[PDB]
Parts: structure tokens; C-alpha cells; sequence
């Protein structure tokens, strides 16, 4: 949990317009930093939170701003271009709002929007900037120039696709979307063949979830995978003249949660109903197999309303104790471990089917065959989120583990660092006054012996009187104590998601 | 959570056998028994598992047996006595099981069972065994003598009662029963007035709560008091030619929890359809009210069967190995806390009412009206039961609070006692290897300046080798610390529920 009041109002520079850079600045580096750490932070976020007189209303509506803070020679430097979408592209030269995005309506003087502003990740030897869309943009990682823009629609039968692929250690991407049968399409990728062909002209459908509801998908923002099994979370946040994404959104009140596994080899979906309790849900942690039964670690929020209802910039923007009284009616968020049981035996009718030893999450199979689940809570703080989790992905990624680290929210407000054992529930926080971290993102040591052997990479948003505005933070990995910090002296708006890309 | 194994299986002494005294034994005593601690320990449980060569089945059984630790002088004498229940006499009498217990039927050769093994309770200046029928047994105090019989059908309209009343600081007495309306009745006994006349004669209903299923009642353990308002949990374990008690429970599979309140000074039911996942419930932990809310602290079990299938002497006197993997699909203990909101406005309608800034349980205002229900976690080990809590009831029954005691359940077997804060969620445990422990009963010190200024007594059953076999363990409530031990050298069986009798 944050230890903060914020009255200060600091925060607000998050959500403030800012300039790109014609070449990059060099920070000014305090601590060591690890000589092996050789390679480029990348991150996404909104950058222009209006086209001169016209707002953006919502957070996730300001214009994509790719940034880059870059370690060479010991010395790093920061560097952010606006990524030149067609939303971009069309504002700078009608000078206003020409593509609706989620939360604002564009007026004519569906056309979807391509705003890559939550993430980048690497498709074959490319990097491809995304929001939620059909449309993700290949950047170049070393310019931050915007190379082109590419429509999964041309390849693949998906309407959109999430923000949260995953990649395979070959470089294989899986990614889930929204498609007609309503229903959720698989998307695989393979990685670059000696051919050398573009891997998105290879992309197929592997596997189809069904959904709830005839004509109401569920919006996904995340999925599980494990080298064995899909796992999809079906949540009761449906969609269904000037109207915007936003406004398509609505909640069932009485279908809780719909839990979903697939064969990810045999490319099947398993028939089996795994219902709970509502609760909105952005980020899977990890999934990993536990002899029969799969542990689906997530970052949940206690209630059916969408959470996204909170994030308007209105309302981010407020003075503090506003900013709490806001978020007195939300969702609460909280850290769950659901255990899914792959074996299920009719015998067991009225049971817990859960038999691991070291585990409180349970599974009753009912008459009906519905499989009811309570989980086992990892963290829980009022209105304090563990969200943006990471992981040691590539060792650890789909795999049995024991390490997450988060962004700690405050009200919906960052404002900390946080590492939590899942085995013990411990957790450990950084924290200073009047700073507002982004996702921490894991670094491995290139020799780790541990799952936590690395460090953690996070953009901090400082801007105190006395104070650089902005730097990269960069933390032991162990027990998120300070190993340096790059500051730099620009304003650095709120970033979503990125990668570390090791060089 | 415990941190044994019990192979050598000395939890089997729990449920053995054993004699009554003739009159009172000195206890030896290792450390200082605190010079303020005067009174009685009273305590209920089976002593007598067989009669003859018939057994009885279950936990719930064998024939009920009234303890005393006796502190007086600085000196401390044990006595038992078994209660002179019709259930126990008339098996005397024909050297046979005569009367019907909750899993043992009686072949002849409905007659309610009165085996009052469960709690003991004062109403005026009289104290009374229980089980959960309508038959309780007047006992003495001091002798540990039966006294009478008393019959609740003859002066309230109730079918039974739990060994579970609440106590005012004037003496008043609630408890709660199933009835006819189905329904269940809260019972009021007044304090003893000057006319000296039996309070029991002046019971009545002050307030009914519904029933969720028409001809069949759930199982009701204990319910919830404040200043204000009472608390009953309707859960789905349900009450439908030689058949016992437990024959007639089942599971509800789509229920779920219902919970409802009443207003305890206007005697009104409140038409507030609270909804929750469903779970077995025994015991409530505290109840008290923060502004316009009840927080409702439960010894929760997550799923619909009924636990006490797992409690058949037989599974509980077989080798520790087998016990582990005979609770593997039994439900998870789990101390959950929720709140219930008073003041609903319907233009909530969708959102979380629960507004308090300290809690992280959640409250969702349905279309229809009802209102899901999500717990903050206080507790949770895998088949780690805090279970059997006691508080310091007097000064913090209905109350504002911050601390429980429990006993910890190792799979079922008692094997430690836990002090759980249950705000911050930090907890003590005293443990010693084959040692089984019973519920910790609070006494307060007399110039307690803080709620845990005082003792927690437990009998213990430490049956190795070279042991005394069991001993009145007395620890600070302040860290579970020992303070004194009161040896005997006799065995003791398994004890349920009591009290501490100041004088
Ligand atoms: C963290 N960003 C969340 C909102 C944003 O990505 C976004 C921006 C614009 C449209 C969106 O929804 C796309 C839609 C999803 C359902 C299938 C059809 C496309 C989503
Ligand atoms: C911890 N003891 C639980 C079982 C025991 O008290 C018991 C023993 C015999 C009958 C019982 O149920 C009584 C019944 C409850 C429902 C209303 C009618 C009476 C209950
Ligand atoms: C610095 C990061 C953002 C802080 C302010 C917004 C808080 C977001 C809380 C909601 C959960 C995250 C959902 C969106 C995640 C995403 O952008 O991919
Ligand atoms: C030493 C205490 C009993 C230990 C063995 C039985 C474990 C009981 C676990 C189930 C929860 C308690 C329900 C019955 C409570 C009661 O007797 O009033
Ligand atoms: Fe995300
Ligand atoms: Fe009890």
C-alpha cells in the first residue's frame, strides 16, 4: 500500500501536453549504472491531450507518444517522437480532432482509430506500436520514426486485438480478439523463417473461445498462456449520431465472470464452465500448469461498473481530496489466484476439486457441471491497486514463479513500486513524496541464478519546485532498493507499456 | 498457519473415552498464575464415545461432559462431571444407546436428544448447558451437579436454539432458532429482575427473519449482534426408517449466502436482500457498526458441503497421512469480513456502496435490488482453520475492535492457538509439537487499560510418552507468550465451547 496524501497535486503533470524531441537529450546519471544493462527502454503513452482549442476527454485518448531511454557507453539518454498515425497525421493538418478516440468523439468539418498509445511489441525482427484495434504501427526502435501502418484485417479474421500479446521464447506471438461467429479469435505469429517473408502475412486462427451473450462481446484486455493452455477471462463488461467507443460499454449484472481454457497444441477449446463472482479484469499476472490444474494469477477489480468510468482527465486532473472522494464508490482492486482443475471426475459432483496442498483457492463442481471458484487473495489494500504487473517473463513467463512487480495506484493515482512474493504474500515498496512511477519493467542479470537476479526499470514523474521533473529509476530487483537514476529536464506524461530491448 | 505433522497420531486422544472424578484433583502448576485471575474455566465436550460395545459415530456424539479448572488460593484443581442429560441416563439405565445423536441412530429395543456437549451459558444467575436443540440442562457451577431439564418449546415458539446466544452486559440473552412461520426466531431472555422469578419464563420472539426455501431451513450455527442491529448468515446447507440428524442436510447449489439484518430496538426485519458466493458457516467472530455500516468478521468455510461430513470419528481417529488426504477435497477455511451497507440510495444503482476508507470489501447495488457482497480476507492457509474465535466479548461484543483469538485447525486436527489483528492482518500463533489445543477463552485483567490486557486460557491434550497427558495452558494475550501450566494426570478429551466464571 501507498503511504501518501498527494495535495500537492503533482500528478497532474501526467496528464499535460508536451513536445518531442528533435534528437535525444543526455541524462544526468546519479548511482552506478550496471554495466551489463545495455539496451533501450521503450514505452507508449498519451503525449497530446488536445488538438489546440478541442480536448481529449479521456485518458486513453491523447495522442501516442513513443519514448526510449537508451543505455550505451554507461551514459543514457531519453528520446520521444509522436508516433505519425493517421490520428496524428489528420489532427496536425486540419488542426483539430478528426479521429474519434475511446473516450472522444471526433465532429465532422467509422472511420477506427489507430492511436498507438498503450503499447510496442516485436513481431519477426520488427517492433510494432498498438492500441486495441485492427490498426498497430511498425516503428523503428533505434529513430522512433513511423514506418507504416498495418491492418490485421487484411490478414486475419479478427475485428480488433489486444495490447497484451504474448511472445514465445522463438518469438512466436499469440494475441486474442473480439471476431463473428460472436466469438474470440486465437491470433498466432510465427517467427521470421529463413524466407524472410513478413510473419503477419502468416498470422492464422489456432482456437475460438465462444462468448456469453449472442451480440455482446466481452471487452479483453489481457489473456493467460502456458506452454500447454490458453486462458481467457469473460467478464461482464459488454459492448454492445456522435457516439464514441466509451459509450458502447455496458455491464451485465448477472453473469459474474466466465472462465475459459484451450488446448493450445491440439488447438481445441475444453468444455468446461468455470464461473465466478464479477470483477473487472485489465492484467493477467502470470499462468502456469500444477499438475492437473492451472494457477491464474490476476489483477482484479471487485465490482461489474467499468473501471475505466474513473479515468476521465476531468477527473485525474482534480485536486486531491476530490480525487479520493472519486473513487470512494469504485471497484476495489485486489490480487487473486483462481485454480482451474483440468481432470475433472463426475464423482466429485458437490466437491472441492482443488487437492493442491499449498493453495486456498477452491473449484466446486455443481450439478449442472458449472465449475464455481473462490479465490485465494495475494494483496488487498482499500483503493490501493497492485496493477501494470510485470514478471521475469522470459524465464518465468507461463511458468511456475514466485516474483510480480507492480505500479502501486493510490486512488487511480501512481504513486509507487511494488514487489510481491506470491508463494508468502510479502511485499516490498518504493516510494518517494511528490513522485509518480510508471510500470516497473524487469530487467534479467545476463548470469541470474533467482527469478528476482536483475533489476527494475520505471519512468518517475517528479515535479516538486526544486526538483528535475522527470527520470529513469532503475531499482535491485531483490528488495526495490535505488541502484541509479537518469533524470532528465522535461515533463514526461503518463506511459502505458513497454519492453526492455537488449542490445 | 501450523508448522507440524502429527505422525504419531496423539490427536486419536482427543476422542477417547474417559471417567468422571469423584471429586476435584490438584493441578501441578509450572510458572505464575496471575494473583487476579480467580473463577471457573467451564467447558463442554463428548466424553463417552461408546456405550458398551455400540459406538457412536460423530463428532457431535458422544455423551456431554462438563469441565472445571478451578482457581483459587493460587492453587488449581480440575473436575468433570458427565451431565445428566435423559440421552445419557437412559443409556445407563439399559447399558445401550438409547436416544438419537446428530450421526448415531438409536435402534429401539422422535425423542429430541438433550446430549448438551456443545457450550455453556448464564441466564439470571443460573448457568445452562446446550446443543442445538430445545432441550437445555441447568447445571451448578461449583459441583458441576444437573440440576433440571428445561424444555424452550414450553414458553417460546422455536424448534430448537444455538449453543451460540448472545449476552448483554445486563444479563439479557439472544439466541436464535428455526420455526414455523418457515422462519427463524430471535429469542430475547430478560435479565433477573427483583420478583426473582425464572428469566426463562419470560422469553419471547422480538423478530423473525424469512426464509430463503419454503419447507427448508438452512442450518444456523451462531448469528451476529451490535448495540443496534442483528446480524443472521442464511447459508445453503439445508435442513430437509432409522435416520439420524445428519441424513437429513443437504447443499443448495445456486443460493449462494443470503444475509440479513434486523433493527434490534424497533424489532423490525430490514428489507435489504444482501447476496453473496456460497460457504458454510459456525462462527461469527464480531459485529459492529461504522458509521452507516455493519462489518460482519466470519469463520468461513468456501463452498456449499456440509464440513461436518468430514467430522466422523472414524476419519478423525485414522494416522495422520490418511487425515491430510482425506480433507483434500473438504472446504477451505477462510476468516472473511464483510460489510453490509444501511443507507442505500438506488441512484448507486451498479456500484460499490461501501465507502468506508479502511476496508477493501465491497458492496454492489443489482437492478433488482440485491446487493452482491465481496470480503476483505483477514485469514487464509491451506486447511489452516482459524476457527473456534473468541474476542474480549465484555468490554468489545458489538463492538469496535481490533483483535480474535482462535484455535488453529491442522486439517481438521487442533494443533495451535492464533491471535489475529484483524486490521493490519498480523497474527501470533503458540504451538508445541503433539499437542492439541482447545478454543482460547479471553479473560480480561480487571485494570485492563488495552483491548488484550489479559489471558487466553486453552486445555491442552499432550499425549507423548513421557507427558503429563494434559494441562490448563494460560498465555498473554499480548503475544501469545506462556505465562503458567496447570498439569493433570489424566486424559482429556476434545472440548467444543465455554466460559470463564469470574468470583
Ligand atoms: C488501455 N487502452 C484501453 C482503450 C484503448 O486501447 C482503445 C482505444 C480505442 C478503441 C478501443 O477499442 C477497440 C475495439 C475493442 C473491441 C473490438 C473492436 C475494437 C480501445
Ligand atoms: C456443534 N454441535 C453441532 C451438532 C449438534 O449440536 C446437534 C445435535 C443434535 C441435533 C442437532 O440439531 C438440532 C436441530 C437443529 C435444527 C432445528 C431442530 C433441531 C444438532
Ligand atoms: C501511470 C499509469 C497509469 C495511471 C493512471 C491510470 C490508472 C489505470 C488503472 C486501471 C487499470 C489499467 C487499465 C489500462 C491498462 C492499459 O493501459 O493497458
Ligand atoms: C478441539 C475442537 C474440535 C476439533 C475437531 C473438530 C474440528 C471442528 C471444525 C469445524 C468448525 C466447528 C463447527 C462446530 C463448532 C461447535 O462445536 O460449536
Ligand atoms: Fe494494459
Ligand atoms: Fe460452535
Amino acid at each position: 500500500s501507498s503511504q501518501v496524501e498527494h495535495p500537492a497535486g503533482g500528478y497532474k503533470k501526467l496528464f499535460e501536453t508536451v513536445e518531442e524531441l528533435s534528437s535525444p537529450l543526455t541524462a544526468h546519471v546519479t548511482g552506478r549504472i550496471p554495466l551489463w544493462l545495455t539496451g533501450s527502454l521503450l514505452r507508449c503513452g498519451p503525449g497530446l491531450f488536445e488538438v489546440g482549442s478541442e480536448p481529449f476527454y479521456h485518458l486513453f485518448d491523447g495522442q501516442a507518444l513513443l519514448h526510449k531511454f537508451d543505455f550505451k557507453e554507461g551514459h543514457v539518454t531519453y528520446h520521444r517522437r509522436f508516433i505519425r498515425t493517421d490520428a496524428y497525421v489528420r489532427a496536425m493538418t486540419e488542426k483539430r480532432i478528426v479521429i474519434t478516440e475511446f473516450g472522444t468523439c471526433a465532429f465532422p468539418d467509422v472511420e477506427v482509430t489507430d492511436n498507438a498509445l498503450v503499447n510496442i511489441y516485436p513481431v519477426g525482427e520488427d517492433y510494432y506500436a498498438c492500441t486495441e484495434t485492427n490498426f498497430i504501427t511498425k516503428v523503428n526502435p533505434e529513430t522512433l520514426e513511423t514506418i507504416k501502418q498495418v491492418d490485421l484485417c487484411n490478414y486475419v479474421s479478427v475485428n480488433g486485438a489486444t495490447a497484451h500479446p504474448h511472445i514465445e521464447n522463438d518469438g512466436t506471438v499469440y494475441n486474442i480478439g473480439n471476431c463473428f461467429g460472436i466469438a474470440y479469435n486465437i491470433v498466432k505469429i510465427p517467427p521470421l523463417q529463413a524466407d524472410k517473408e513478413d510473419p503477419i502475412s502468416k498470422s492464422e486462427i489456432v482456437v475460438q473461445f465462444p462468448c456469453s451473450d449472442r451480440f455482446k462481446p466481452s471487452y479483453v484486455h489481457s489473456f493467460g498462456l502456458t506452454p500447454n493452455y490458453i486462458v481467457f477471462v469473460e467478464t461482464p463488461v459488454k459492448i454492445n449520431w456522435g457516439a464514441n467507443y466509451m459509450d458502447c460499454f455496458e455491464s451485465n449484472e448477472t453473469m459474474g465472470v466466465w472462465l475459459h481454457i484451450a488446448d493450445k497444441k491440439r488447438k481445441k477449446y475444453i468444455n468446461n464452465k468455470y464461473r465466478t463472482s464479477p470483477f473487472n479484469l485489465f492484467h493477467h499476472i502470470n499462468t502456469y500448469e500444477d499438475h492437473e490444474f492451472l494457477i491464474v494469477d490476476l489483477c482484479c477489480w471487485k465490482g461489474f461498473e467499468f473501471v475505466y468510468n474513473y479515468l476521465y482527465l476531468a477527473n485525474l486532473r482534480e485536486n486531491w481530496e476530490e480525487v479520493k472522494k472519486n473513487a470512494r464508490k469504485a471497484p476495489q482492486p485486489e490480487v487473486r489466484r483462481y485454480v482451474l482443475p483440468l481432470n475433472i471426475d463426475k464423482a466429485d459432483t458437490g466437491k472441492n476439486l482443488v487437492t493442491l496442498p499449498n493453495t486456498t483457492a477452491t473449484a466446486i463442481l455443481c450439478s449442472d457441471e458449472t465449475i464455481w471458484l473462490e479465490p485465494e487473495v495475494l494483496f488487498s489494500g482499500p483503493r490501493q491497486a497492485f496493477e501494470f504487473p510485470q514478471i521475469n517473463y522470459q524465464k518465468y513467463g507461463g511458468k511456475p514463479y514466485t516474483y510480480a512487480y507492480g505500479l502501486g495506484l493510490n486512488h487511480f493515482v501512481p504513486d509507487r513500486l511494488c514487489k510481491l512474493n506470491v508463494k508468502t504474500k510479502e511485499t516490498w515498496v518504493w516510494q518517494e513524496p511528490d513522485s509518480y512511477p510508471s510500470e516497473p519493467i524487469f530487467v534479467s542479470h545476463p548470469d541470474a541464478l533467482e527469478e528476482d537476479d536483475g533489476v527494475v526499470l520505471s519512468v518517475v514523474v517528479s515535479p516538486g519546485a526544486g526538483q528535475k521533473p522527470a527520470y529513469l529509476l532503475i531499482l535491485n530487483a531483490k528488495d526495490l532498493s535505488e541502484v541509479a537514476r537518469a533524470e532528465v529536464e522535461i515533463n514526461i506524461p503518463v506511459t502505458f507499456h513497454g519492453l526492455f530491448k537488449k542490445s
